[PDB]
């Protein structure tokens, strides 16, 4: 009774932080298979196997340049191979996967997948099909804004330092309808969407290092209860720097709400500024409730593991890192009762 | 201390004539598994289980039209999979292997196979890989020539009846490459080959009825004595027809010759034409020597149990049950010295 996770992602097979702090929460140490293809998406640990979406490209990168289709159209996918695969895997039947190696753009001869304890798909239409979207028992989606995604590109993406901003930008525009239009729609099937916004506690910052960072959790999902601040329900601000807790400018600010989103009932947990010294996240995580959390300092210790990852010191990380112990906490409820449903 | 069979062919899992006749001498009856998928292609019977190399597809039907890979291409089919089913059954271990439902063309659930006495695999690459190869203790090759796999067609196959003439002969070249490449080279490793070509005892005859049978087998294999007639090594022509065996035309014609066959030495026995009375069939196993029967007509009894069965009058019929009792004998053999080796 193996548990398959969502996590529709824009960063591409490889280069998600998200997906590499899920899989400290989740297991040990996510690596290829080994021996067999260099060149294999799939991340196998001791209880996680993550799945690359691209592998079930119905169009290799001439193919799609022949049709001049992207890989975000549904065209480039095969749905009915990810759905009859990702099915096979939650029923624990092994499968061969096609690999879509990214250095030459060919679909490659199938791997082997095993079933794993945890199966996390994720690329960019990971809830699309309704078919595998019923095999989903979480779903994430990371949702960057448009302002920081171009922000990245110009303070981060060292390959793209050879393109101008007027490129980049022309870059971003032939992208958007595919995106609007096949990719974004999926937000509305997440049990807990992450977007990360410029943030506005100072003013005209572009630099996408101080960011607002909401999480979005869906209400009335059986063995999720959403985190929440203070009073569950209410409408907060909450700014914890005072006299106790110094920060530098420009600190740390909440916000805990609920709201209807996609004509669904969520509450939306908002942090904007960034962390300066580790008190504040001790601070903050003390304050927070229904983290999920087995010990306390959970999601600070969780965090300290990956000092080094891109946004440790914003909600990014901090909302992240929750995410995967609320998934924890819902994976060993849903395998509480199939280990008594036999 | 399980045997291996390779069966290669490209007439497809479930249509095998050659396997039925190679079970009936095995065993008793090849059944599909009990309850399990009623598209498994698994076939079970005491001695013997029959697993076709569908099963080890790689690459799904639907699949195989987006890569634009046929299924004779290896990027189709997993070795590393099927060499380790196969190694595990010959060492006795079981296995859960997968199965290629042909209905949806899909790859669906395994299941559970035992290692049996006599383990069978057919399909178009039980010999490709050298690892596999290894593992059989006999491997059998079913060359259909495109003189006869096309007369086939058109004669018999009627789902092909929709298809136009050029079709066919159009889709039969859109294959030719991967068979050339990958199916055809397996030849070489046979201990065995059984070629059927178009006759000769009637001009421009291309019904794929009267048919020239060339029983191909290799020398100084262990526990395997090749058939020969009359006198082993010679190059004999034999019309049994005569005074005291009237045949029908076009009757019968033998050649038994030696041959080089992929750089090995080989012994082969030839039939053109087709049994018209059943005296001819009696008469011809009377005279063959190196049967590896064990009783007098064994060859003509063990055929009459499937007398509905295609090419049971020709030379296929003869050949195919033939090989089966040459195996019977090499595993007898094979299975004794193992036997004497574990006590």
């Amino acid at each position: 009774e193996t548990i398959v996770i969502g996590l529709a992602a824009d960063s591409g097979c490889g280069k998600s932080t998200f997906m590499r702090r899920l899989t400290s929460v989740f297991g040990g140490a996510a690596k290829p298979p080994k021996g067999g293809n260099p060149d294999s998406n799939t991340l196998i640990s001791d209880t996680t196997t993550v799945i690359c979406l691209d592998d079930y490209h119905s169009l290799d990168r001439y193919g799609r340049k022949e049709q001049k289709v992207t890989a975000l159209d549904p065209r480039a996918n095969d749905f009915d191979l990810m759905y009859e695969q990702v099915k096979a895997l939650k029923n624990g039947i092994a499968v061969e996967k096609p690999i879509y190696n990214h250095v030459t753009g060919l679909l490659d001869p199938p791997e082997l997948i095993q079933p794993p304890k945890i199966l996390v798909i994720e690329g960019l239409h990971p809830m699309f099909d309704e078919r595998v979207r019923d095999l989903l028992d979480f779903s994430i989606y990371l949702d960057i804004s448009n302002e920081v995604k171009f922000a990245w590109k110009i303070q981060r993406d060292m390959a793209e330092r050879g393109h101008s901003l007027e490129s980049i930008k022309a870059s971003i525009e032939a992208r958007k309808p595919d995106f609007d239009a096949f990719i974004d729609p999926q937000k509305q099937y997440a049990d807990a969407v992450i977007e990360v916004l410029p943030t506005t506690l100072i003013p005209d910052d572009n630099e996408g290092k101080v960011l607002r960072v909401r999480l979005i959790m869906k209400e009335g999902v059986k063995y999720f209860s959403p985190v929440y601040l203070f009073d569950e329900g209410s409408t907060i601000s909450w700014i914890p720097c005072g006299r106790k807790l110094t920060c530098s400018y420009p600190g740390i600010k909440f916000n805990y709400e609920p709201d209807s989103y996609f004509d669904h009932e969520v509450s939306v947990l908002e942090m904007d500024g960034q962390f300066d010294r580790l008190d504040e996240l001790i601070y903050v995580e003390s304050h927070l409730s229904n983290l999920s959390t087995k010990f306390y300092g959970e999601v600070t210790q969780q965090m300290l593991k990956h000092a080094d990852f891109p946004g440790s010191n914003n909600g990014t990380g901090l909302f992240q890192t929750i995410v995967g112990l609320k998934i924890r906490d819902l994976y060993e409820q849903l395998i509480a009762n199939k280990a008594t449903a036999r």
